[PDB]
């Protein structure tokens, strides 16, 4: 019992591939490199976070306007 950490967690199984527009998220953020293959994260309205490479292409649109979430306790 709060021993192991809550949340970050690791990687995920389905990404953001698709066209996931600014609309349905807010920021994004790079991950540990537990991916072992460029990890990244975002943050969404419905109040949590979606899984996602690092350079995919729809990233650098969206971190072209947002940038890297602040603090680290949601």
């Amino acid at each position: 019992s709060k021993s192991m950490q809550v949340p970050f967690s690791r990687c995920c199984f389905s990404f953001a591939e698709q066209e996931i527009p600014l609309r349905a998220i807010l920021c994004y953020r790079n991950t540990s490199s537990i991916c072992s293959n460029e990890g990244l994260i975002f943050k969404l309205k419905r109040g949590k976070e979606a899984c996602a490479l690092d350079t995919v292409g729809w990233v650098q649109r969206h971190r072209k306007m947002l940038r890297h979430c602040p603090s680290k306790r949601k």
